[PDB]
């Protein structure tokens, strides 16, 4: 059957592996085409800091627990082939730094090694006073990218570089199924007065040295708008900034400011560090994701729409996750159609 | 007083500038110079694949306890300072498999977060049954030799390239205390039986997406007869060989190639590294470090020696406790002279 996907971030991309992985052999005729009007290296996706880590706070849908552990143990199952690096994949160890007690995050056991830091630790870091240490893995996305469209092409998936006007507009191009992977942009195919763009600086810095992951929290402030560092297979990323309804896409001095100075009061040796580039992108905010298949009436034909998009800031770390849950969807279309 | 240190090793170095550091303000003149035949890049230190981390088994004189931990709470002082990346400083986390359960190194409690390694942790190195991961610190060998060199520099020490031929040649050029800090060379301005070179070769590689050290553990085939991957400030560090006895300074294809294979064995993704280089060195292993003072009459002249010699595959890191330990005999020798 003809099925179109309409992304090609992280979410886009699993997602149609995950289903062509699962359905070539049995769907005899299976075409997988996927569309998106950015590819990497313009997609969100390749803007991630790149690591896993699910927010402080439990989620809302209790689903999303179990994506974003199916998401830690599908990676840690590449550690150790010759491909994890190539795949964009390295574990890496590091600090939660926060100015008081918190609770433990729900994942304390989805990563390695998770743990308090001591006293002779936070000595290393003055202004903060409780935190946590544990290991996780970094996926860039831009890496990831390029892999999972290298493995998508020689399955046969086709791209085109298309900007979508409305799943209308592709259902009359016959298309039995589509799977909306649209990030932040998906209310433009289908209002979501739910869906916010979580604005986003960065800038990456080239500053060897560093081997493990920061990351700093300011309650009052928000998650991801205080400094944070994260090393990644050829460069740091510098970041801090998350500011929900905003859609400037310029990166802006100010925020540059602020990152660089807080990062840089954070990890003084930043001092020598030399700047490779600026960017910001979008977190596609939403209370939880929206995963879900909707069918839609074009005249006479129902066309499964199947959405898989909200993700904010964490797309990376549970995408694996949700692809599992569309593939399943996408099974019981399936059998309704009777195969 | 006229005093000459011989060596300019991380113990040379670090030794003067101990000393200088100490007395430099009370004795009014106070006149160092540092001998050498060889300066860093040509030291063994800078063929150390700089990590912070004594042997497994206990020492033989327990002060090398205390002076492994001095070394290390020294060093993490510096953490946080804007310059501990020049001196060739960073905390570096990682893991020390083995084949079999064994006993807590002496040493747990002087790293940082020290534990077991879990099964899942397990999972990721098939060959290994048992292990440790802990924190501890990176002190590249090069970078730190050329940072003390700068401070000796600016505090007026001299450098001079000279191969001694005896204490002898020295007490005649007017020194009032020589520090002997030869390493492995030590025998050859006297004999020691139990001094012997430990000789390893290393492979130094770009592999920047491997941010934690991994040091593999063969209890039939001797410490660091084992592959081990480090992460250095720049490159990374493969190795694997000790060999007493053994004064061959050629690296020798045979051990590059098991090298090689085993590291490439223990962590697949060195597939892709670029080998940048390899070096081989001689460990200076004696049964105890070599660290006392002994008087020598030349004709009418007792010329104090203070011997500092004999670190093994451990010499950075233990060096401060020595320096340290060298600056209080010299104290001594200062009261019996009367200051
Ligand atoms: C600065 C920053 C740091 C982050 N760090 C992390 C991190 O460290 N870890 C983590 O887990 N998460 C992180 N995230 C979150 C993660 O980046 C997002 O959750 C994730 O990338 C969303 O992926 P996506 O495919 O849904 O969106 P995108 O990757 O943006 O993909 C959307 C795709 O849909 C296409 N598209 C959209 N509309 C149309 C249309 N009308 N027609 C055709 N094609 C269309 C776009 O071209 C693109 O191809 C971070 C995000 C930001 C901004
Ligand atoms: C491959 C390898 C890996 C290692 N890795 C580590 C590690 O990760 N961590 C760790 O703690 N330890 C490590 N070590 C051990 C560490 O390298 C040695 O313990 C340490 O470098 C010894 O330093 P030193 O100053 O005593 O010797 P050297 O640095 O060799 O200094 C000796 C100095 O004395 C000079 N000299 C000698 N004889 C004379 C003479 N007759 N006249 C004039 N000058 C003379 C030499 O020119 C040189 O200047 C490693 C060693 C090797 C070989």
């Amino acid at each position: 059957m003809r099925v179109v996907v309409i992304g090609a971030g992280v979410i886009g991309l699993s997602t149609a592996l995950c289903i062509h992985e699962r359905y070539h052999s049995v769907l005899q005729p299976l075409d997988v085409k996927v569309y998106a009007d950015r590819f990497t290296p313009f997609t969100t996706t390749d803007v991630a800091a790149g690591l896993w880590q699910p927010y402080t706070s439990e989620p809302s849908n209790p689903q999303e627990a179990n994506w974003n552990q199916q998401t830690f143990n599908y990676l840690l199952s590449h550690i150790g082939s010759p491909n994890a690096a190539n795949m964009g994949l390295t574990p890496v160890s590091g600090y939660n730094l926060f100015r008081e007690a918190v609770p433990d995050p729900y994942w304390k056991d989805m990563v390695l090694g998770f743990r308090k830091l001591t006293p002779r630790e936070l000595d290393m870091f003055p202004d903060y006073r409780y935190g946590w240490f544990n290991t996780s893995l970094i996926l860039e996305g831009r890496k990831y990218l390029q892999w999972l469209t290298e493995r998508l092409t020689e399955r046969g998936v086709k791209f085109f570089l298309r900007k979508v006007e409305s799943f209308e507009e592709v259902a009359r191009g016959g298309a039995d199924v589509i799977i909306n992977c649209t990030g932040v942009w998906a209310g433009v195919l289908q209002p979501d007065p739910l869906l916010q763009p979580g604005r986003g600086q960065i800038i990456k810095v080239d500053a060897p040295w560093l081997k493990n992951f920061i990351i700093t929290h300011d309650l009052e402030r928000g998650i991801y708008n205080s400094p944070y560092i994260i090393p990644g297979l050829q460069a740091v990323t510098l970041g801090g900034t998350f500011q929900v309804g905003n859609w400037n896409e310029i990166n802006n001095i100010q925020d540059h400011n602020t990152i660089w100075e807080g990062c840089c009061r954070l990890e003084p040796t930043l001092k020598d560090a030399k700047i490779v580039g600026e960017y910001t992108g979008f977190r596609p905010v939403r209370p939880q994701v929206r995963l879900e298949r909707e069918q839609l009436r074009f005249g006479s034909s129902n066309t499964e729409v199947i959405h898989n998009y909200g993700h904010g800031g964490y797309g990376l770390t549970i995408h694996w996750g949700c692809a599992l849950e569309v593939a399943k969807l996408f099974g019981k279309v399936l059998e309704e159609r009777n195969l």
